This record gives structure tokens, sequence and C-alpha cells, in this order.
DNA sequence: ATGATGACGCT
DNA sequence: AGCGTCAT
């Protein structure tokens, strides 16, 4: 009772951009706005691979990883924007620059953890404390929360349209809120949501991009919350909402459980939903999934997680990769060297920009290859020192550390053919 | 023949 | 170090 911690100590948000690469392209080209639209890479293979899809196009069943030629079968009027190509490969600079626009705005409000090119976690615990004091003790108006859903509401005795349902739940929540108690976790979450409304308003005003967000007590619930009412809405998931929410929540939807661990939780325990984990002891879970995973699952199915919002706005690595599928797998030494040089040249440009922008230098170069006949992301990784931002030196060094994989007795030929090259700059130091 | 990335755990 | 998982 009095000593059972409830994981309600923090206010955490996750802000995720809506159909992000599409919005970047729609801002640039007004002809694409409010249309079924997708972003594709490499136009020559079946129209290009789709990597982002507007919500209008999603309505036709267009999805990521679809070939554009196939997407056009579902959506004849689908509009497309192509990823830039430079040095023979996709170049994602435009989307990285747009990401920086958004991350810099979020950073005005609180220290963020950059979690992907289009999302960040926010620890709003301190900002909420400050706002509660500035608030005399006055009630929180629904007008301060114009795009907020309260997960689980409305409920109970006694509209058929979306916005009507959103307001009814919000009214139930606010009507029941105690504002007298500055330490109520529900009150803290509500103030957190007010601040996220302000943050999302700033992002849209200053960039033109819309986003969604989740507000909860930890990263996993905030991430889950964010997706519940996409696009262009934010969702508050209270501690109290967790038992019903998890009662029918497939295990694979919780971050980190979407892969083999999640599958084994399902198979080994014979369950389907996150809430069903509560039936097991902490020791039982640890026996099946290990000390760390066991403890994490035991707490997480109760809505509790302690993973901190890390103070990190910048990527820890900078890398360049290219696949060479099927018949195009690299089979000559000079092929391998030309492409390593292409990669190294992009990497040099990004590293030099990074060193000017962020006062740091990378010190290790990691070279990864995939071999024809494998299936793994990487077949092989080798590292060496990164001592100069020079593409010719980097590409020469990368060849040095991988050139012995070449089983071919003939020196001009490469065997077995390479289906992927990857260069990654790592181990940054202040500069 | 998704592809281009990026974080972090394990031994 | 180098490999494996999970992720957008
Ligand atoms: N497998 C993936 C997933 C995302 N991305 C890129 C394109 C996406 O626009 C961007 C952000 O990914 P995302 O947040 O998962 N989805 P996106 O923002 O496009 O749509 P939402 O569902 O978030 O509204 O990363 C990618 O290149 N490969
Ligand atoms: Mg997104
Ligand atoms: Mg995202």
């Amino acid at each position: 009772g009095p000593h059972m911690a409830t994981g309600q100590d923090r206010v955490v948000a996750l802000v995720d951009m809506d159909c992000f690469f599409v919005q970047v392209e729609q801002r640039q080209n007004p002809h694409l706005r409010n249309k079924p639209c997708a972003v594709v890479q490499y136009k020559s293979w079946k129209g290009g691979g789709i990597i982002a899809v507007s919500y209008e196009a999603r309505a036709f069943g267009v999805t990521r990883s679809m070939w554009a030629d196939d997407a056009k079968k579902l959506c004849p009027d689908l509009l497309l924007a192509q990823v830039r190509e430079s040095r023979g490969k996709a170049n994602l600079t435009k989307y990285r620059e747009a990401s920086v626009e958004v991350m810099e705005i979020m950073s005005r409000f609180a220290v963020i953890e950059r979690a992907s090119i289009d999302e960040a976690y926010v620890d709003l615990t301190s900002a909420v404390q400050e706002r509660l004091q500035k608030l005399q003790g006055q009630p929180i108006s629904a007008d301060l929360l114009p795009s907020t859903y309260i997960e689980g509401l409305p409920q109970g005795p006694t509209t058929v349209q979306k916005e009507g349902m959103r307001k009814q739940g919000l009214f139930q929540w606010l009507d029941s809120l105690q504002i007298d108690n500055l330490t109520s976790p529900d009150l803290q979450l509500t103030v957190g949501a007010v601040i996220v409304e302000e943050m999302r308003a700033a992002i849209e005003r200053e960039t033109g991009f819309q986003c969604s967000a989740g507000i909860s007590h930890n990263k996993v619930l905030a991430k889950l919350a964010c997706g519940l009412n996409k696009p262009n809405r934010q969702t508050l998931v209270s501690h109290g909402s967790v038992p019903q929410l998890f009662s029918q929540m497939p295990i694979r939807k919780i971050r980190s459980l979407g892969g083999k661990l999640g599958a084994s939780v399902i198979e080994i325990l014979g369950i389907e939903y996150m809430g069903e984990l509560t039936q097991f002891t902490e020791s039982q879970l640890q026996s099946h999934f290990g000390e760390k995973n066991g403890s994490w699952l035991y707490a997480m199915c109760r809505g509790i997680e302690h993973d901190p919002v890390k103070p990190r706005q910048l990527p820890k690595t900078i890398g360049c990769s290219k696949n060479f599928p099927g018949k195009t797998a690299l089979a000559t030494r000079e092929q391998v060297q030309w492409w390593l040089l292409q990669l190294a040249q992009e990497l040099e440009e990004r590293l030099t920009k990074d060193r000017n922008d962020n006062d740091r230098v990378a010190t290790q170069l990691v070279v990864s290859i995939r071999v024809q006949g494998d299936k793994r992301l990487s077949s092989l990784r080798r590292c060496c020192a990164l001592t100069r931002y020079d593409a010719h030196k980097m590409s020469h060094d990368a060849f040095t550390v991988i050139k012995n994989c070449n089983t071919s007795g003939i020196q001009t030929e490469w065997s077995p053919p390479l289906t992927m090259l990857f260069l990654c700059a790592t181990k940054f130091s202040a500069s």
C-alpha cells in the first residue's frame, strides 16, 4: 500500500512528426499539400520504394515499403516526391535539416532525447512544477487543451462525431481534476499536456509541420499514447488508464516487444495482451526472459518504467550505407573501391558539417559489409582509427580492414559478391 | 530487389 | 571488439 511505488514521479512526453518526410516535401511544394502523397527512393525500380505516406494516401491502403508502381494501383492519383540522390545513392540531408528545425524548437521547452529523425522524448517534470506555481491554483480550462484526448474517456452513464467524443472525455477529466493538490500525478500530467499543446503550436507555427504527442509518466506509455490519436492530436495516458488500456493491448505494440522477445513472451506464457503479464511473479518473468527483461516486464505491465529521458539532442554516430541487391552485388575490387569512396565522400561532408556545428570530432571508423548468401543486416564489422576527415583516406582505410574477406584468388575480382557497404563514424570527442 | 539509417545489449 | 536486436 503505502510503500508500493506507482511510477507516477515524472511527466514524460513523446512528440512524433506526422508523415514526416511527406510534410517536408509538401512544405516545399504546395502542389502536394492535402493530397494523397508519398515519398519514394530510387525511381527506376518499380517506381521507387515508398518510405513515407500522407494520411490521404493511407486511406487507399498505401503503406511504407510498397513499390510506387504497386501503390499507384491502389491510388491512381497518388502524387510522389523523390529522395535526392548524390554520389550514386539516396541522400537524406533535407530531412535531417528539417529534423533539426523541430528538435531546436522542442529544446526551448525542456531538455530532449532525440529518439529518431522525427521524434523526441521530453522530461517535463520540472516545467510542470514551475507552471503549477505560476498557476495561482486556478482551474485548467478546456480551452488550454484544444487537441488533447484523455485515453479511456468518456465513460459511464450518458455525440456521434470525433470532436464531440474528444471534448466529452476532456470535460469528464477536467471536471474530476483536483487542483488543490499540487502533487496529484493526474494534475501534473494535465499541466504537462498544456505545455505540450504549447510546444506543438510552436512547432507548427515555426516550421509548418504538424505532429502528434503522448503525455504520460514514462517513455513507453508516452510513445504508446502518441500513436493512439494520430494525426495532429495529443493523448494523455494516466496511470489509472493503464489496466483497461493494457487489457486488450497486443504485446508487440509496446516499444522493444515488437520482435523476438515479444514473440517469446507470447509463446512461452501463452498470452496475447500486455495486461495479462500481471499474473506472473517478478521471479517467474526473470526466469523466462532474464533478470533485466523480467524486472522490466513486471513493472511495465503495471504502467511503470524507469528509463530516463537522456539529455541527448545529437546522434552518437554518423553513417552512410548502400545495398547492392541481387544481380547488382559488387564483384570486382574496383567496384568495391569506387563505392567505398562514394560513401566516404558523403561521410566527410557530414562529419565536417558536424564538427563545425557541434564542436566535436569522430575518432573511430566502422566498416560493415553484407555478403551474398547471408540474410543478416551485417555479415561483418571491422573498425580502425578515424584521424582525418579525408574521404580518400577513409575509403582507403576501410578497404584495408575488409579486403581480406575476399576469398577470390584473383586480385581484381571480389568474392563472395557484396550486397551492402556501410561506413559509420563513431566515438565522438570534444573539439 | 525495401533501403538508409541509428541506439544499445551481450559476451 | 564484433555480433545481435529493435527501432524509425
Ligand atoms: N522504416 C522506416 C520508418 C520511417 N522512416 C522515415 C520516414 C518517415 O517519414 C520518418 C518518420 O517515421 P515515423 O515516425 O515512423 N512515420 P511518419 O512520421 O512518416 O508517419 P506517422 O505515422 O508518424 O504520422 O522516418 C524511414 O525512412 N524508414
Ligand atoms: Mg512520425
Ligand atoms: Mg517517428
